[PDB]
C-alpha cells in the first residue's frame, strides 16, 4: 500500500515570494524570479526529507494556508497572488513529480463571487494538472460573514468541481480578528462550523458527487459525534451517515494518540484520509513521546486495525476522493 | 453528584411572552409592558415535570442552574433591554432556588450588550451573589452574537469584571447565546467554536499571572480542546509559552457535557482528573435518546459511570472539583454538615 498524505502546504518558501506579497499590499495600501534550485533547496531540506524519514510516498500539496489571506485584498489583489502561489506548487510538482500532486488556492476575496475562482480552478486542473482545491468558507478572515456552504452563492463553483471531478478541502486562512488565533482557534472553529452548516441543509441531495475534506480530523466534530447525531434528530434531519458521510471526509491531522483513537473509533473507515500537515501548524517534538507531534503515521500505525483498514486510510480513501490522482497512478501502473 | 451545567429551559409561558413584547416595544420606541405575575406553583410545575423528574431518574443530587442561554440574546438590543431581561431571568433562577434550595444553586446571566462596558454586569453579579446568594455567573465572550467581534478574554476590557469575580470568589462559565449569524448555528457550531476560541485566547497570553485565582469553566468538555490536546501542547511551544498545566490548568476546568462514551473516554484519558467537572446540560441542546445505546444523549452520568477510574477520581468528577471551583457552594454544603 502507498502512503499518501492528503494535507500539506509549501510552507518554507524562497524569500522573494513573500517579499513580493508585502509590496503588493503596500502598492495596494498606497513579481520575483525564482530558480529551480531555490525551490529544490526549500523542498529537499524540508518536506522531501521528512517524507523519507517518516515512510511516506506522496503528499497532496498546496500553498501555505495562512498566507492566502484573501481579506487583504480585493479581486485585483487576490487573483495574481493566487496565480503565483499555485504556479509555485506546479513547479514543485514539475521538479518532484513522483512525490507531489497539486492542490490550488482560490483567488477569493471578501467582496467577490466565485467567477475568478472558477477560472483558477480550470487553469490549475486543466492546464497545470492539479487534482483538488482549497475552499475558503470565510474570505473575510475571522468573523464568518460569508454565507454558509449550503448557500446558492457557492453553487456555480460546485458545478465546476463536479464537472472537473475534483474535491475541496475546507480551509480558512490567516485571521484579521484579534479575538481569534488562526491555527489554534480559527482553523478548528471553521472545520466545525462548516460541518454544522452542512448538517443544517442538504447540499449533497443537489450535488450527490460533490466531495469535501474538513481538515484537522473534522475540528470538534468526532469528539462531539454524539452531540451531532443528536442534533440531527433535534433538527428533524436525516442521519449523518446518509446526509453527509458519502460526501464529507476528515484527515488525520490530530497530533496525539488519544485523539487519533477516537477518530478511528466513531468515524467510518471510508471517511478517514491520512494527512499530517508537516512543517506547519506544529513543528516541534512532543515532550511526552519523543516523537514529533505531526508525525501522524505513528498514530495510525499504533492502531489495532486490519490491513484492509490501514490501506483505505493510507491510500484507498484518498484515491477515491481524488479521482484525478487515482487515474494518474493507474497510468503509471500503480 | 453535582451537575455543574444546567439551564432553566422549559419555562412558565408568561416569561417567554413578556420577552417578545419587550423586544417589540423596543423596536417601536415604546415603553416595555409590566412583567407578568408568575405563581410559585407555575414554577414548581415546570421544574417538577422536567428537571426534577430527570434528576431523580438519573440519581443526581443537585444542579448549578442558570437562565436559558440561547435566550440571553445580548445582541438584542442595547442596555435598555439587556438589563431588565437579565434581572428578570436571574430572578426566576432565584425563585427556583427558593422553592427547591436543596436541589438547585444559582448561577447568573449578565446584562451584556454589544455597545456597553461591563459596569452593569459587575452590578448584576454583585446583586445576584450578595443579595440573591448565587455562586457564579455565565460570561459571554461575544455578546455580538456570531461574529466574534469583542476583545479576547485577555484584554483589559474584562479586567474590572475579573476583579469583582475575585472579590466574591466566584467562577464564570464562558458561554455564548443565540446566533444572529446565518453561517453559524448556535448549539452545534457557535457554542463549540466559542469554547475552542476562548481556550486559545488564554494560551496566547497569561491572564492568570494577573489573576492567580480567577476561574473559568469551558463547557461542552472544552469544545475541540481535549480532542486536539496534542495540537494545543505543541502550540504552546510554537508560541514559546509555558506548558498548559502551569499556564492554564490550575485556572481552567472542563465540564462532562459530551454526549457519547468515546468522547468521555478521551476526556478522562487526556485531561487531569482535577479539571473535569460533571455536568449534563439536561433538557437543553440534545434532548432525545441515542438510537445506538437506548439511553439519552445527555445522561452523562452513564458515561462517567462506565469509566474504569477509582472511587477518588469519581468523587472529584461528581463532587470534589465543583466544590473547589465554587467555594460558596462548598461553604453552603459544609454548613449543612455535608
Ligand atoms: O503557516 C503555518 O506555519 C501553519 C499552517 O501551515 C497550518 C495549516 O495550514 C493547518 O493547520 O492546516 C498554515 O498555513 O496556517
Ligand atoms: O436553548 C436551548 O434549549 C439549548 C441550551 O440549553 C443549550 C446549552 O446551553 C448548551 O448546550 O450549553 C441553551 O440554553 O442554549
Ligand atoms: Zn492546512
Ligand atoms: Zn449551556
Amino acid at each position: 500500500m502507498m502512503i499518501i498524505d492528503c494535507h500539506g502546504h509549501y510552507t518554507v518558501l524562497p524569500k522573494a515570494h513573500d517579499e513580493w506579497r508585502e509590496q503588493q499590499k503596500a502598492a495596494f495600501k498606497a513579481y520575483p524570479e525564482i530558480s529551480d534550485d531555490e525551490i529544490r533547496e526549500t523542498i529537499e531540506a524540508n518536506q522531501l526529507r521528512l517524507i523519507k524519514e517518516r515512510g511516506a510516498d506522496m503528499t497532496i500539496f498546496s500553498p501555505r494556508a495562512s498566507a492566502m489571506a484573501p481579506h487583504v485584498g480585493d479581486q485585483s489583489v487576490a487573483v495574481p497572488w493566487a496565480q503565483a502561489c499555485n504556479n509555485l506548487i506546479a513547479r514543485v510538482v514539475d521538479l518532484f513529480p513522483e512525490t507531489f500532486a497539486g492542490v490550488c488556492m482560490l483567488p477569493q476575496s471578501p467582496e467577490a463571487d466565485m467567477t475568478s475562482s472558477i477560472a483558477e480552478l480550470e487553469r490549475c486542473v486543466n492546464e497545470l494538472g492539479f487534482i483538488g482545491c482549497n475552499l475558503n468558507p470565510d474570505p473575510g478572515g475571522g468573523h464568518f460573514k460569508h454565507p454558509p456552504l449550503t448557500d446558492r452563492f457557492w453553487y456555480p463553483f460546485y458545478e465546476k468541481m463536479v464537472e472537473l471531478d475534483v474535491p475541496a478541502m475546507i480551509h480558512v486562512s490567516g485571521s484579521c480578528n484579534p479575538a481569534m488565533h488562526a491555527t489554534g482557534a480559527y482553523y478548528l472553529a471553521a472545520d466545525t462550523i462548516a460541518f454544522m452548516q452542512l448538517l443544517q441543509g442538504n447540499l449533497f441531495a443537489d450535488f450527490p458527487t460533490l466531495r469535501f475534506i474538513i481538515p484537522h480530523g473534522g475540528g470538534a466534530v468526532p469528539y462531539h459525534w454524539g452531540r451531532f447525531r443528536g442534533l440531527a434528530d433535534m433538527l428533524k434531519q436525516p442521519s449523518l451517515d446518509t446526509l453527509l458521510m458519502n460526501n464529507v471526509f476528515f484527515d488525520t491531522c490530530v497530533y496525539h494518540q488519544p485523539g487519533i483513537n477516537l477518530l478511528a473509533d466513531v468515524i467510518d473507515n471510508k471517511n478517514i484520509l491520512f494527512g499530517s500537515e508537516m512543517v506547519g501548524a506544529v513543528r516541534g517534538i512532543d515532550p511526552t513521546t519523543g516523537h514529533y507531534f505531526d508525525d501522524t503515521k505513528r498514530y495510525i500505525d499504533a492502531l489495532d486495525i486490519s490491513d484492509q483498514e490501514r490501506h483505505a486510510i493510507f491510500e484507498g480513501n484518498t484515491r477515491r476522493v481524488f479521482p484525478r490522482l487515482d487515474a494518474k497512478l493507474k497510468a503509471r501502473g500503480l
